[PDB]
Order: structure tokens, then sequence, then C-alpha cells
């Protein structure tokens, strides 16, 4: 059956690639996506942010948001082929979007620097390099080329000059999930080009496996300080859950061994096994707590997983409440539970492995 | 009889110009447009945007509102040699305000340039182009000769370099609507000088034709994009009516042959016959989604079609929730259901066809 | 009888010259105008405007505001020898704040230059010229003499070099009400140094007379736009009623022939002969439309001409339901009807006649 | 007895001096004046303003709440020697305020100068040649006397230059309330230095007994304007208030002759001889018209004449409805009826006579 | 356990003992460490979004920063496995201390565009002891070269006084922002082997003479050296503060004045479970001026090793302030005065201002 306030069930989701479609409500998200004039996020190569000023998306916020889309957007391209050229033009807006000073402008707001790219800022220029790969992957257009050959050579040499295996975000903060994206983007320029940057991973997954994870609950601490060597000693779920998801297209070994204790660590099942909620840290029964996103990321790594029992469990815990509409072929959620919310959704919806992505056929 | 909540029949518009008179309502949107010192639209030449500020019309949808605004006025002209001299006025004032940079300057905030003439822009300068032409017929007056000129070279020249018939708005956003209006104002500068830059339709019809419009539903494409050859797979009602609008006075035959499977498509009869409104999109019953356009702009195309029972249909949708008075001899309206309202609801009650523009008598 | 709301009778005002005394309610005006520190609009030569920023004065319309105080200043120096030194030094501020840029300001923002006297802005610098020759009339003072001069001689050039007989106010909007100032401040000048600057005005009578006036209604047609030539076809009743005031002091036979028609086409009277209210235009019921101050214009216009019986009609109209009060001998009223309101009848009721303040006796 | 809603009886007031202390309402208003850090008036030399932005005291008037505070410091300096170093400390920075701009910055904001001291401006440096004045007789201090020589000479030169016997405010204002503490301030610097600068007084008192005072009213005309010889024709009770108040430290006969004629005009007693409140003008019977401070002026003259049934009548009026409360020692009122409301019953409440601080023993 | 309190008095005084904070400091950490971009010790940026969503007003940042700093350090010494945590924090504290809208009140008041080179000890000196405090926690040579520049600058100008001590405003003299000074360099001097506590004795001397009320063991309220002038009120949270650190350098002191102060100022009520204090004398209202008498004698309840007066004031102070913990992180729904959050976390840790001189090293 379709359980209540659901769009489609978790079988049709899982079954877009297999069917060479996306489900109607996904349609419907890519026509939220690039519909109306103006305020639609993926209308034009413009520095206009209308959409994310009408969702009241926090400014720095936005670069994780367009992010997100990119993501989703790579899948849809593997998953329907009369889609790749849009989703290639989407994933073009995205990576300009993505370079306006609306989007990286905290980075000077905040004191650090004028240059977003040069040192430091892994939490921007991670997502940023990841995207130029994957624009390049879908479409085959070299109109990226030479500022990706420019950011993936400035994080190999950062890598390189590092005592710890990694980029810092804001100076003195590491963070494990910023990090596997500029991990895993190493490994699609390798893809593109026949290089070996990817030989740095092996490193970095010892490195976060001895300080930044607690291995017997399967769950990464929050952040790591360098300067002092300091760990800030909370296990973080939406950490973990982003983290995981990453590292299983890089070592998928990795993530296997950690998957099922991280699930006892955080999830809940409830009302009878058809819902559950995670919780962020330890020490508490209250579900998505912190930024409010460890079940949207959850979501998201029971896709990588191919754990479709968790996957259904969370969306319904999810979606209902978010009171998902469909008007005039277009997709509204009245009560989104969180920052990031159709963007997560619609991610979770189509992903189809970041393994895969690598792997993409070429047009 | 007269509905309620209307201020004149379908009959007295579609006989103002034989009458050689506009109804009352017209001249009282055309006193609306002309009276009260200050916070009227064509109070005077200068960049001040008091009566925009007045009805909260968006930045970006300024330049629509003067060339509709514009349309209107120059089938006034045609209509009533009394208000000859008055079109002729608010049409000079028209195109001062329109080269304004409150109304072109979204160009330069996105990042696209600083000159909004020279390159791409079709949505402002295909207008612009529209407008100057318009003028020139209106009043004979030289005054904008030497910039109708540069302009129409720009467009010509911009058109024989591109692979694709046509100039783009945005970088690689082609809208066939946009296009239109740019292929109109070289028929103007053709009626004006005996030139032959019209040669260029042909071509565009043909492109048109082949991956831009679903030739069964009578409906084109959302949008194209040339660098990805993306078409956006959605069918769009304010494009399809606008287009065809404006086709019909370079191809008659082109409109008649797409307008009854355009109605077909998208136009929802009812009330017991009394009323119409139009579906934005295919696999929707909601009217009036997108930008909320395509009830207004199927008003103006059943105008320009000759089609006066759709007119009356969808007058007796559009007009009386707007609850029209008429004040000190002026018209305003209390709940204008969309942008653009008494723009697009004044074009459409004066509108004597695109062809009629082209063929005005000299005064 | 003094019918109710009203603080003294026809008779009283027209009597104030021949008594050599304001009227109670006149002198609490010119209390309201000079008494609190501060926030009185005659408290100093200050660029200070606490005392419009009280009364939600549009920007626009200071300038008018501080013009229509003036000649009702000029009268009251008529009225009564006793007040005509405070009514000079309430002059001196007039002229002081005229100058100040939080008044012209708005002919700088809207893009038409950065000095507002060296071309155009009649609505400005009429006005202050005007009030340049008043204040010197009354006073005896030469404090103002040689900008008086230069002005003069910038509106003497300008008529001069024009091809309609006066001057624009915004570039190509001509206004008979705005000119029709201007050319009464020179007969001042005249009258204050026995030049005769005013030998132009017979040849702007003449053409106010051709295309700007519908003779058989005794009425000026809105504005007039020397490029097309274009004049806007509706007739404008605070545009008549204003010109006619002030022709009256410069060709009362001009005056006398048009104000009974004047009078025919726009003047209601109403509750049994007690009230009148005055249609803006043409083809309405309804009162005091546009700018609203169809009525109040007419009050000063009935001063003007000598008429009791409309002045006291109007008066009845406009005083009561704005709830007048004296409170510590200043006079406020709760609810002003209109823009300009105590302004205007404040100089309604102490109005000597243009003539006559021409015609002022030495001090 | 002690009336309801009062603090202390009218007999403890005027018996402070004798007793060597303060009341203990009047060291609550010493508390309100200098406890709390940061929004206490009185809590550093810096040119921060808060504890005047939470009383919403408006810009004009801050520079009268410093020095009403200052000569209320002074009389507390000769009550009280235990407070007599707090005193001098509170008047240092009454001083350090007085020279901000935030303070005088009206004189350049209104366009008559940059320099608040050089020329005219008499209602802001009359004060602050005052206050320097008071600073040294209560401190000893000779930190100021540099600057109080420069301006005490600028206040001499600029009377000796004018053709009326005095110094404008703004220009071509004058008010003799605003001049009375200029000349003492000439007393005082006399007083200190043995100098003859208040030789110019008895010209003054000449002066303003013809044309500024109405004798038979015992009152004083608003304003008088040089450059016309204009007097504003209401007499004023807070203006005639203050000067008496201040006239009676250097002619005590002058304040003396019109004191009971000023009471017959504007004072009214009320509640069988137990309140009072006062008359702004003639002409009405509305009390506190205008500025709203001609009760709380009358008081500190009631208090300066040793009046002591008409103080007890005037405090009955003011304090009882302005609701005051001590918490934690400190004094508050939660509806205070006028602007500089606790600065003028601190003052009244305080004040030892102009000529007794004329007279201040060394420390 | 009182209805409202999440620890007993027992529990916070014996963290010191059991290598452990309390679960409720934990749930403070969190608050202060969790929550990206909004939680006060997220970066070193100028970023002080925590302040906007706790509406801290601009002049007082300085303060919350600075209790932070103090709570931290004592945390390092109460729990080792938080020590590498409370020197992260203690590098940010001192980093947002120098941000322009921190100390930018100096400017916009007029007092110069340095907020350093003279006066404003009400600001340097709680900068000054966050420098001591980082180095003696972490090991950590960051801001060594200005940690010595400020400790020469506030020598010499102590040197140059006539009175014992610095200003803040020009002419204004607090003695509790003089007590932060003065414990600065005693922590300057356990870092590096120096002499710059030599200047305490005359400190202590000085405001034994003119600045306290010995019967009423209470400090007047600031003191005026041009006019000589001493404020004639009595302030609770002035001597509350300046006691505590006091304590620190000579113990006698603080010893001597505390019994005193707490009959002239604190009320205990509801039969003997609850404690407020009196701002000053000649009143019966509890927490008047900056309302802080309460939150400061708090802390010096626990400097001064007093249980029952700790235990009375906290019940006083937390449960109206309804603090709850959600996803391991404590929040108060009405907190009671400004500081209200930071003055709790400093009380609940504070391990004695002398035990932090003292401190271990790395």
């Amino acid at each position: 059956e379709l359980p209540p306030g659901r769009l489609a069930t978790t079988e049709d989701y899982f079954a877009q690639q297999a069917k060479q479609a996306v489900t109607p409500d996904v349609m419907a998200q890519l026509a939220y996506m690039n519909y109306i004039d103006f305020i639609s996020p993926f209308y034009s190569r413009g520095c206009s942010f209308e959409a994310w000023e009408l969702k009241h998306t926090p400014q720095r916020v936005i670069k994780y948001s367009i992010a997100f889309y990119a993501y989703g957007l790579a899948s849809v391209a593997l998953i329907d082929p009369k889609l790749r050229a849009l989703a290639g033009h989407d994933l073009d807006i995205a990576v300009s979007k993505m370079k306006c000073k609306r989007v990286w402008g905290d980075w000077e707001e905040d004191g650090f620097g004028t240059d977003p790219i040069e040192k430091e800022n892994i939490m921007y220029k991670g997502h940023l390099n990841l995207m130029y790969g994957l624009y390049q992957l879908v479409t085959g257009s070299r109109r990226y080329e030479a500022e990706h050959a420019h950011l993936t050579r400035i994080i190999h040499d950062e890598i390189a000059a590092n005592p710890f295996a990694g980029i810092v975000s804001e100076p003195d903060n590491y963070f494990v999930q910023c990090n596997s994206v500029a991990y895993l983007s190493l490994w699609v320029y390798d893809r593109l080009h026949g290089t070996d940057y990817r030989a740095a991973t092996r490193a970095w997954l010892d490195f976060i496996q001895k300080d930044l994870i607690d291995p017997e609950r399967g769950a990464f601490y929050l952040s790591y300080h360098p300067e002092s060597g300091a760990v800030k000693p909370w296990i973080s779920a939406y950490t973990t859950a982003w983290t995981l998801a990453m590292v299983h297209g890089m070592d998928p070994a990795f993530s296997e061994r950690y998957y099922p204790r991280f699930k006892q660590t955080f999830v809940e099942v409830y009302d009878e096994g058809r819902k559950a909620r995670v919780r962020e840290t330890a020490g508490t029964d209250d579900a998505d707590g912190g930024v409010g996103l460890a079940s949207a990321f959850t979501l998201l790594l029971a896709r990588e997983m191919g754990d479709q029992q968790l996957f259904d469990q969370l969306l319904n815990h999810l979606e209902p409440p978010a009171k998902p509409s469909i008007v005039s072929a277009s997709l509204r959620y009245e009560h989104p539970g969180s920052l990031l919310f159709d963007e997560l959704l619609f991610l979770a919806k189509v992903h189809a492995g970041f393994g895969a992505l690598l792997r993409m056929p070429p047009p």
C-alpha cells in the first residue's frame, strides 16, 4: 500500500533507475526547481537569490542548498537520459550561483579573508570542487575545466602541507563531513583526467578512525581543532550520517563496518515499526536536536546503503507532517520540518549512490 | 445584458475602432495613467517610478508594465484620432522610462554586463526596439530614429551570428515569447524605412516549429538552452498565448493553425459557458499557475484572433473579482488578481491587432 | 447666525481689512504658526522641518505649504499694521526655509539637475521669486534684493528664449498654474524697481487662451507638453481655480470672463444652498478627485473674485468636518480633509486680492 | 501634614540648607543621576547619551536637561558639604557632556555654522558659560578656566557690538530668558576674577523693561526679532518665570516689582487653595500650553522668591499624577507630565537662590 | 533536590574531587559548543550570532566572554579529559574579545581608537586575565607577545598614577575592574617568574583607606581621581566581585570583610531555604541597579566555600529561570538578569581564583 501523507512508495523511488523514469513527485520537484520566471532556484546563471529569500534560507546554508540540489540532479541524469540535458543545464546554473558572493561572502564578513578558495574553507570549496566534477561527468562540457584543475590542485597541495589528514573550514575547525566531500571531489577529478589525487584517501580514512570516531558506537565526534588537539566530546548523528554516505562511494567496506552500530546508537524505530526518527547525540531521548538534520541526513545514508526498511520508516516520519501538495504540476510543502527540507528529500528520493555517480557513463 | 461587475460589453470593446471612440472605462484607464501629479505612471519623462512603487510592481516586471502600456497606447492612436496626440506623448514617456536604470538595471545587478543593449537581453531590448518603432508610427517624430537604427542593427547582426534562430535573454536562456517581440520590431522598422530585416522571420518560424512546439497540443515548451540543447519539458500557456498573438501579425496562418489546439489543451470553460480560465501547463486542473498570467495573456490572444466568445468568458473570470470602480472619471481595481493586471486588461480592451499597428496610417 | 463647526462669519473675514484687525481664529492660526519653540513652522530661519514632519506633509508639497503661508502673511501685513512687523519676520523665515534642500531637493533626486533655479522647475522658483517680492513689499528690507534680481532675470530670459510663452516645471511639462505665479512675480519686481518685466504677460495671456483653455467651459486643460505640442485632454478645477485667482491680479477682465463658466462646469451647490463642493474634472459627480484641492483652491478664487456666497458655501463644506479647536489660544484641526489644509483655509480667510498686495503701501 | 502622592513637606525642602542635609527623595534623585552603570546621566565624561535616549529627550532640549541638572548640583554643594565633592564631579561631567556634538549639533544641522560658540547661539553658550562658572565656584578647579575666559570675552564683545542689549539665539531670534543666563554667567565670572563684565546688566534691565515686557501684566512677550523690530505679540509664562528667577540673583528689586503681577496674570489656584497650575499665555483658561513648562518654571520661581505657599500648591499639582516611587534607594516617575520633569522638580527642591550660588563660600 | 534545581550543592562542590563536571554543567558546555554558527564558541570569527539571540547589550558582551573564560579555566582543573576542549574555547574567547563589536563602545564614546593604549581597565583587565588563563590551561604561546605588551602597559600605567590602579572611562575608578587587572599580574608572574604582582600591597592598602566602609564590609560604587570624590553609596555587586577576586591574592582581606558583607546585604528568607541580595543600603529591594548582586554573591559564596549561602542563592536564582535540557543542551526560559547563564555556569564550576593560579601545567 501507500502510507498516509506520502506521494509514492519506497519500491517506486528505488525502481526509478531500472524503469529509466523519475516518479511524478520528483518530476514536480524538478518543476518547482525550473518553472516560474525569476523566482525559481534554477531560472538563470545570475547572482539572483529570490528563490532562497522566499524559503527564508539563512545565508550560511545557501551553499549547502545549491550543493544538495546539484547531487540530486547528477542522479536524475543517471535515472532518465531524456532529462540528462536538463540536469546538465541545472548543474551549469548550480556552479554559477555557487560562485556568487551572496553564497561564499560569510568567509569575508567573519574576517577570514577576501578569497574563499585560496586557503581553508573546505565547507565551501569541497562542495564547489565536487560540483565542477559532477557538471563535467553529466555534460562532457570543458566550461569549468580550468577552474576545476586550479581548485583540485589547491585541495591536493593543502592536504600535503597539513600535519593532520585533510583541510579545516573556519581556521582551527576540522569537520569530517566537509572533508569527505573534498576527498570524493578528488575521486571525480581522477575519473575525468586519469590522475591519482585520490591516493591521499587511505591516510585520511586511517586518521579519522584514530581520534575522530567512537568505533563501538559507529559515530564521529562533532569536530576536531588542530591548534589544541581538542575533539569536542559529543558524538553527532548528522555528522556521521553524511560522512558514512560519502565514504561508501570511496571505501564501501568502511561504511558497512560502522552503519549497523550507527543505527543502534542513534535510530529510534516507533509506531509498531512503521516510522523512525534519529537522535542527534548521546545522553538524550530527543530526536533531531542541534541543527535538526539527523533524520534527513540518515534518509540519504539509508538510500546510499540500500536500506529500504529504514528509508521507508524515516520518510514516514519526515514527509506527512510537512503536508506536501502538487499545484500546477509543481511540488510545495506547507510545513517543512527543518532547513534544507525540499533539497534533502529530493536528493534522498533520487540518490543513485556516490559510487554510481563516479562511474557515470558518458553522454 | 451586461454581466455583473463588468464595465462594458465585448461588442463595445470590439466596436471601438469602427466607432472611432474608446469606451468610457478605457478613457478612465487613460485618466489613471495621466491625471494625478507625481504618482501617475505617465506624469513625466523622468526616472521617477512612484506609480510602480504604489502598485508594488516587482523591479524585474516594470519593463513589461511600460511595454504593455505602450502597445495599448499604439492601438488607442489608431482607434481615436482625437487621442492620437495624447497616445504619442505617453509613448515618448514610455520610451524615456524604459531607458532608466531602475528598469534595465537587473542586467547589471545579476552580473551579466553594464550595457543592457550590446548583447543578449532580448527580453528587455526586444520590447524597447518595438516601442521605438510604435512611437515613430504614432507621432512621425524622428526623436529616437538614431537609437532605433542602432538597436535594430544589433538585433539583426546577433540573429545572423547565432546557430539557432533568434537571441537569448539571460545568457543560455532562449524564450520564444521574447524573440517574437524582437522579430515584430524588425517588421515595424521595415515599414518605416523600406528595409528587409523581416526576411529572417521565415528561418525563425521554421526553427520554433522543429524543437520548441508540441504541434498536436498547439503549445510551446517553457524555454530552450543552446549550450546544453535542453528544452524544459513542460508546455506553457502564457508563453504560447503571447507568442501566437505576436506571430499572428507576421504570419497569421501560423497562429490560425495552432490556436484551436491551444484552446483544447489549456482553456477551461465553466459556469454554464459564461466564464473561462486558463491552465498554465499540462497534468493539472489548476488555473493560472506559474507566473499567473495564462488567463490575461489568453485574453489578449482572443482579441488578436477575433474570438469574441472566449474574450467575453475570460473577462467575466478576470474583471469582476478585481472589483473595478471609476472615481472622478479615473479607473482603479480594489483586488487585482495578478501582476500587470491593469496593463493587460487595458491592452486587451483596445488591441487593434499587431498587423493593424504595422499598417498604421500616418498622422 | 454662525453655522455649526465654523469659527467666524463670512462677513467677519471680508470685514478684517476695513476693521484693521484679524479675527480671533486667524490670530490663533498665527499662534500655531509662531508660538511653540522648535516645532512651530515659523520658529527659525534654519533647515528644520519638525512642523511639517508632525503634519505628515509629503516632501514634494512642502514648497507649496511655505508659499501659501507666505501669501497669507502678505495679506495679514495689509489687514493689521500692528502685525506687519511680525508678518515680515515670518516672510524672512518663509524665504530662508524655501531655499533649504529638504524643500527643492526632489529636483536633484528625480535626476533633473543639482541647481533648482538655473533652468526649468518653475513650480519651485516661481513661488520663490514671488516670495522674495512679497518679503520686500511688506518689510522694505533689501536682504534678498541681489538673489531676487538674479532669479527675476533668469525667469525673464527663459521666457524670452522659449518658443512657447512661459517656462516648464519638469522637462517637457508645462502647467498654467505654476506659470501664473512666475508672471505675478514679475509684476511684484516691477512695482519694487520701476522695471517692465511684466510686459511679457500679454503674450502669455494670448497663448493660454489659444490652446490651453476650453472657453465655453471656462476651464484649463491639465497640462501642455511643448516637444509634442500635446495637451492632456482633461480639464482641471484646481488648475483653473489657482490660475484665475492669480491672473485676476494682472488682468482682472480675463478672470471675470471665465469665472461664471468655471462655476457652472465644476461647482456643485448642495444642502439647500448652505454648502458647495467642487468636481476636479468633467464626466463625474465625485467632488475633490485627483490631488483633492479643487474645493480649497476655489475657496481662494471666491475670495479673490469677492464672491461671499460661494466662499461661505465652500467653507461650510471644508471646515466643520475638519473639527477645528482652539487650545492655549492656538488653532488645530483634528481631521484635515486634504493636503495643505490649514495653509489654504488661512490664505482664503485673510486674502486681500493679488491686486491689493501689488499696490501694498510702504511701511 | 504631607499631602497624598508627595514625598516630603515644603517645610523639609526649604529647611535642607539649615539642616545641612538633602531630603531622602533628593538623595534618591542623586542616586538615579549617578548609580547605574552606562545608563545613568552622570556615569562618565563621554559622548554617551543613553540616559536621554531612555527618557526620549528630544535632541534640542538635552542642552537644557544638562544645564538644569548642573544648577541643582550647585545648590546641593551649598546644602551638604559631605556631597560637595560629588556635586563637583557631576558638574565636571555636565560641562564635558554639554560640549558633545549630540548636544550643540542642531546649530550645524540647521545651517547656522560649524562652531557653536563664535557668534549668536546664546541659548547654548549662555548655559555653558554659567556651568563653567558654577563648576569653578563648587570645586576651585582651574580645569576649564581658559575656555571660561574665552567664552566670557565672546559674550562681552558681542553685547558691546549689538544695538539692542544682549545676544540672539538663532540669527534674528532674541529670547530674554536665554539672555538672563548669559548675564548671570558674567556675575559668576566677576565673582571668580574680580572683573566688571556684569556692568552691562544695567543697560540690559533698562532695555527689557522698554519694549519686551507688558508692565500691567508683569509678563514678557515671547520673543524679539531685531532685523524687523517685531515683538511676537503674546505674553509667555515660562519665558517670564525663568527670566524673573535668574534676574532675582542680579537685581532682586526687579523681580520683586513684577512677581505679584506675574502671579495674577498666569497662576490659577484651585482645589480650595491646595493646588495651582500656570497658564502659558493670555486669552485662555488652559494650563501648561505651548512647551508645557509654565507650572514647572513657576515652581522654580516660587523657590527663588521664597514663596512657600505657591511652591506647595504647584508641587501638589505636578508631583502626585507623575506617580513617583523609590526603588533600591533611587527615584523614578511612572508618568512625567512634561519635558525636563525630573530635572526641574530636582532643581526646584534644592534651589538655594542664584544670589546664594554667587556668594558660595570656597571649599 | 529542591524543585526547579538540576543538581545538589554537594554535587557542584564535589566536581573537582570526583574529576567530573555534573550533567547540567556538561549540558551548558554543549549549549556553548554544539550547534553550527549560532553557538558562542563555534569559531574565532567576529561573528556574534549567539549574543544577538540572547539580546546581550553591546556594552556587556566583554563581561559575557570573560565570565565564560573564567568558568572554562575551572572546567580545565575539574576534568582533565575536558582540558583540551576548555583550551579551545579559551582560544575563541580571546579572539572574540579582540573584535570591534566587543571593545568598540570605547571609540563610539569618543575616548580613543585604540582600546588598550591607556585607561579602559574594564576591558583590558579582563582581556589580560584571559590571555593568562589561556596559556595556563593550554601551554600555547599563541598570544604571548600581546600578553607581554598588555601586561607592561598595565604595570607602567599603575606606576604613573598617584592613586593605586587604573581608571576605566577617564576619571572613573572601579575597584572591581582593578581587582581583575591585579589578578592578571599574578597570572603573568606565575607564567614567567616576574614580580608585577608586587604592586598589589599598595593597592590593597589604598582601597581600604577611602573606597571601603569597613564596619559594613562594603565598597563605595566608584572613585573619581580629578575631584577625589567617592560616590557615597555602597554596592553589593561591586563588593561581591572584588572580594571574590581579592581572595585569590590576599585571602585574609576577603575573610575579614565577608561576614560583614553578608550582614549588610544578604536577606535569608523562606525559612532558611533561599537568599537574595540588596544592591545598596537604605532599601529592602533585592537586585536593584544592574541586577547582579545575587549572581555575583553566588560566585563569592563559591570562592569563600560557603555551601549554605550558595544553596540559598541558587534556590532563589535557578527555579524561576525555568531551566530545561533538550538534546543534552541547557536552556533557561526566563533568565532573571543580564549574564545569567554565564554567571550560573561560572558559580557552579568555580575552583577558586587561588586554585587557577596554582593550575598544574600541561
